[PDB]
């Protein structure tokens, strides 16, 4: 019976990006070949799957930084990014093989299948 | 020319709320009188005009701690952040008043406009 704010995610996501933008109460740098992302971890754990599963793991929860596998392409990290603080997927012939991997690795099942969709079309 | 998903910030709050139901990377606690609540600074920052002016000062960007007004009904708070975190608002006759107040006092106009809307119509 409670009342619907139908925006209000969409703002909450967006003053978080808005955060990120001025590395503010960011907790964690991702290390992707030779470039470094600023993120916060529970923006991170809301949206992979592989980040859900390093930072429950109490072991892992405190880390200021992670390295990814060095096969992962920086840019299609960057993508994938900045989708998880937009809702927004920049997919394009000339990016979707790397998106749909680094996809994959970061266990994003909607923009893996997103992708999908993209190979069926193109 | 992005691709839009238009339940990802849904879903990207429904998980953090999870994350607060689980004390997973919480990092503040707010003392309501007699109450105290665990949360997430940044989700705070994104949703109060009070709680972004507070975190964003280097000052008090730190704390662990914020002690609210002693005046603030526990019941009105702990209704703002469920709000927060679920974009779901409990308005009732009897908490409208209460709610209102603490709508003001965390600086969340869309709710105390709400609230005004709830007065028109009761
Ligand atoms: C909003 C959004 C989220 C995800 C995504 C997030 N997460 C981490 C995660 O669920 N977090 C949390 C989960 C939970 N509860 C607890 C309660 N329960 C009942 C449900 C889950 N509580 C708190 C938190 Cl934080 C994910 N984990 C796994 N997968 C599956 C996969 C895969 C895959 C693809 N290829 N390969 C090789 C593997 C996910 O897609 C996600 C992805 C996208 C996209 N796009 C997206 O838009
Ligand atoms: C999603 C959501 C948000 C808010 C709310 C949040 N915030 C804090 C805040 O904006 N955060 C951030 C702002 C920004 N940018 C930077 C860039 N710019 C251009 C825009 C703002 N960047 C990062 C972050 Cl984190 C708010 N601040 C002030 N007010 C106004 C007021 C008031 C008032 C009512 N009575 N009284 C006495 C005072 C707000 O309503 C909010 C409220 C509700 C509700 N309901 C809601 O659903």
């Amino acid at each position: 019976s409670q009342i619907q704010f139908t925006r209000h995610a969409s703002d909450v996501l967006l003053n978080l990006n808005r955060l990120r933008s001025r590395d503010i109460l960011t907790d964690v740098v991702i290390v992707v070949s030779r470039e470094q992302f600023r993120a916060h971890k529970t923006v991170l754990m809301a949206c992979s799957g592989l980040f859900y599963s390093i930072f429950t793991d109490q072991l892992k929860r405190n880390l200021s930084v992670i390295n990814l596998d060095p096969e992962i392409n920086p840019e299609g990290f960057n993508i994938l990014l900045d989708f998880m603080y937009t809702s927004r997927l920049n997919l394009r012939e000339g990016n979707i093989m790397a998106v749909m991997a680094t996809a994959m690795y970061l266990q994003m099942e909607h923009v893996v299948d997103t992708c999908r969709k993209f190979i069926k079309a193109s």
